[PDB]
């Protein structure tokens, strides 16, 4: 027998109390290779792998729920599939800087775990890592948000088409619980290539102009966002050189005859997730200009 | 030791939302978790270079009658960077809680508890242990002040002498502005999408890390095209709740802003100005 | 000893010469932004190994100059490499401060929080730098100052790497609004932007920006266009400014060569700011 | 951490310059009376606490100018901050002080004896304040001395309160009689006082007094009306006369504004003392 | 350590109450303690800041003939700032005793003991450990010739020179001046009410904490004001044992006394020039 | 007995202020609960005894 209030309390009781740690592992494919024989010149950066759970397929999708991970384990393994008369070698080896952008034969070796071997021989690199906790989401510094990176590179010349996969064996703990929309989850990319207004196309330009090795290998339909704004010439229809201003890409699948492929620029509307296309570019005797430096961060914006 | 401990209680901040504003999800405190914010500790802060978190708790205590009927959602959210101001990502976090308009409740977060700098920096998760949001989860029927106290405890680490203009938290853009949504001379500060924008008094001036482009024209015709670094906001008011931003000129050292040139729209290509992701710190004095 | 090392080792950080009669009370003489390549012997070693961290931490004033020159000094390091507040007792505050005359050596002994740190150079700052030493007037001084800044330092490096000699230098924050009234057709000067480290890059530099530097420009026909440049280049200053100018253009990076590519239109526009305060310089060229 | 820290800091008391051969002996070239607000780290401090008390206090010299200056200085700090006798007997009878040349450095170590203070000023000033560092010359200066005062301390702050910016600055006490002689109509000269703190006070300062200043004024017809102000405002001195001058009237509180409000007259009256030796001058102004 | 020890016994102050004056009441001493009324502490006060009491006791001693049948009640209160000179709060205090004119009694106080200041100030409970008053209980038959001793210790703290003019206790008003008891040029010391100062030696002079304004003419039926801070005490006799008060200004350096404006009176309304609690300084050398 | 430094005669003073609009009208009442030691004896008159009140206008 209680009296009426005015109003009773609330009876919210086991709010707050969600599931905190979870430890998870598995062994995930991080790159496929074919390399034609007169390809694979010594050096030729075959593989260059930045390690966020996203790229570890199951781990990506619980990162989506705790906000940091912390790596427990990390192995790769290199198996290339080919018989013994190759004649060619590679060198792997993990880089504990997911910022370190120089692939040498020299910057390998001197990793430890570091590995060197004729085409016709797996390899196991048991890597130096971090273990300390990293964030889920992407972030401003990428040291925070990834371990390093996994770069293979040849050695000599293969005589043969060489077939190598290159899979990682992990395991992580998730530490904290959040819900993190898979917009952020994306891991973001450098360029290492400018992109001059004298190289480009009316509505397009091509994708090893960038000279990155993800956006090369990159998937078709692709809306990309970047950090610095790109400048578009167009016109009004006068002869008049107008200016345009424009943040999106969109990626479009490449050639047998151009490996790498297209990229046309845009607008990633977000409130409606749609992506229109961007204006006429305008040909036109305009002094010679970079649009886009070495070194332009590109971050994938569309759904996951 | 070289090291000092400092506790206290202090007010986060203090919203009032009035009698019939406000709708499940409508964000009514979002605040970024800085020194600064926390009145005693701001000027503690403003002496080091470094803080690490101790102990942090948030007392939430609204204000209005026993018949208001509304209610909110509470929570800390550990990621100075993670922008998601939903329910289900506040539901998702430790500590969090939800009452009735009439109730206080307490949240016990988890944080960093680490070591941070003082004033803020590229990378924001070494100036931050998180941010905590109060959303509506009803329609609420009475004015309703919220005054939400923080309990906190923290060490500080290297004496220093800090620029107080430095202290203050970036403010994200949440929503793109395009360049169809320009005024002649302004803009709506509803069209950013950022709650601590929107209440930003009258006369604040904020920096841009991205340009705003603003095509104008002579009056021949002829379009031509300015760029501008910084916004002053213009209050909001009852028909605008939001108020509005000016673009121009923040001259650092007489600490003026001059507005910027009229905007000429002609029959341009659709344009993204100000993407989502835009970072926006407070640059005049306080 | 196959991942730490222990060095230690003093080096020149940064050499100054004030002309006589130049500077004033505040006058910053040098901004030296701490980083393992400018500490020559570490340099070597921090190419080595792509983690470090600061143990010990020393610098020795020195400057040289008659014994009647009876301006002033106040030198002490930053800890924040972010912190760009250069004001008098912003320095002083700094642990280990000091402040004397001309003529007088001091040596100023800080407070850092010896966290583990970068080698190569990434986006935030305070992962790759322990903080900034700064050295400023406190008088007019009488008499030509060469003075010449001493770093002693004792480090652990920690993570086998081999880094590339052009990722290791750190970027430069502008200090000062670049307004377009000080533009000049060719070229600007140097000390509008107010960062030391840009007035006293060496020429033939190349500076990269993180920001676009629109140039304003026309073929002819009374027509203005709008063009857009990320780069920079250092050409020297001489005794009358001292600053020194600054060449927009095109910094082609398979060349290893600039290409100035500087057009500009002077012209009734409304007063513009191209480059704000923060603007971030990082240094692109041939090493 | 709750009630008590210590902290501790060295921080700029002042910095003052002579001209050459300004000051002679018992020139009083500094007079800082000791307040946390004065010293800058521990000032934000003491805005957090209202009460604090002093552990270590150690005052370093540092003036800078040419070896072949040749006047000198005798330094130490007085413990009553009531105390105005500025003598040189009455400084060197402080613990710690020190004499020397212009071109020597030196470091007064004095004994305080360390009671509980407040941060924010009330009536007695024994309660605000462990004492005030003087110092003073005992030749003339033969050079520039471009003088600069530390203060190195540590202190232990203690009751947990939030103060206001504008009651933390400790009051001043005239030194110098105030005759009406020394009148102009619109200003006086502010040395006629004698108060270093108020012959520095900044232009654009204002001070409310605690006795009345009494101003003759007449709208005309030949006829002497009487009139009062409680406010003065500092109008910075030239090199003629370093010492600035003193403009009354009216200091409009809501306003955040001086308004003159001065009106004067120069007559045959008898010879009058109107704000006399210990006028209390607290700074009003804005901060 | 640093504290230097010094006791003594050494004579407050002396006073002769001659023959028939003084009735019950009759304030005979009234001595604000301080180290300068102790004459060999005097010196040793002059040299440092501090001093805290650690012994206090009076010895009155007094001298007349065994016929003499007044009597005399003595004190200490502990309060500098009370003012209050009556038996009935004498006798309230510790120590109190009461005597015929020829007998000494020893009055053994409770005191401060505490640290207190040298020089005077502001508050002048840091500076004092209270006060002591002897008044009469009867009326005197005879001439007595009374010398109140003190025997002392005291710990002094930190070393100074100190400005003998600073020393001296600061001396209150107990009656009012109005304007009304002004003579041409002077009034009678009598009327501010004070022990101290009517028995202040000729050619004291007193600087005041608050104005005295004197209304003065030029002789054209005209009336003007002036503002002085000073005063001269012209010596009392046996016509006028107060003695008199000149205004006017005290020159600090030259170290002289020139006499103000003459008063005059006309049809002017009542007022208050010095009220009660007027603060009154020694600033002329001893 | 009041001085001329309060910090000596009051052990500081009881403030309370709005936090929002009252809706209503509000009835507040304030009480102190108190112990203390009266330390000194001696004689002090009713006008001493008041406490001194600063103007902020
Ligand atoms: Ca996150
Ligand atoms: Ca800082
Ligand atoms: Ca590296
Ligand atoms: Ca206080
Ligand atoms: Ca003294
Ligand atoms: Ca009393």
């Amino acid at each position: 027998r209680t009296d009426a209030p005015v109003s009773k309390a609330s009876t919210v009781t086991g709010f707050g109390r969600g599931t905190n740690d979870v430890h998870l592992s598995g062994m995930s494919r991080i790159s496929q290779a074919v390399l034609p024989a007169g390809t694979g010149t010594d050096g030729y950066v075959v593989v260059d792998a930045t390690i966020v759970p996203d790229l570890l397929p199951r781990l990506g999708h619980a990162a989506r729920i705790f906000q940091r991970y912390a790596v427990e384990t990390l192995e790769f393994e290199i198996q290339p599939m080919c018989p013994a008369n190759t004649g060619g070698g590679y060198v792997a080896g993990f880089l504990p800087d997911p910022t370190d952008n120089d692939h040498t034969f020299d910057a390998l070796q001197a990793t430890r775990g570091a590995v060197v071997a004729k085409w016709w021989e797996s390899r196991t690199v048991r890597p130096q890592y971090t273990r300390t906790l990293l964030w889920t989401s992407s972030g401003k510094e990428q040291r925070l948000t990834s371990p390093g990176r996994l770069i293979l590179l040849c050695v000599g010349n293969n005589t043969d088409v060489v077939n190598v996969s290159v899979l990682c064996r992990w395991s992580v703990r998730l530490s904290v619980p959040s819900l993190e929309n898979p917009e952020e989850t994306t891991a973001p990319i450098m360029t290492q290539g400018s992109l001059y207004n004298d190289s480009l196309s009316t509505n397009d330009f091509k994708s090893i102009l960038l000279g990155s090795t993800p956006l090369d290998i990159a998937p078709d339909g692709a809306v990309f966002q970047l950090d610095r704004p790109l400048s578009i010439d167009y016109s009004l229809g006068t002869g008049d050189v107008d200016r345009a201003v424009y943040w999106h890409l969109k990626k479009f699948a490449g050639n047998a005859g151009t490996p790498a492929g297209w990229f046309r620029w845009g607008i990633w509307d977000n409130f409606n997730k749609t992506f229109t296309d961007g204006v006429a570019y305008y040909s036109d005797e305009q002094p010679r200009q970079i649009l886009l430096p070495v070194g332009t961060v590109c971050t994938r914006v569309d759904s996951e």
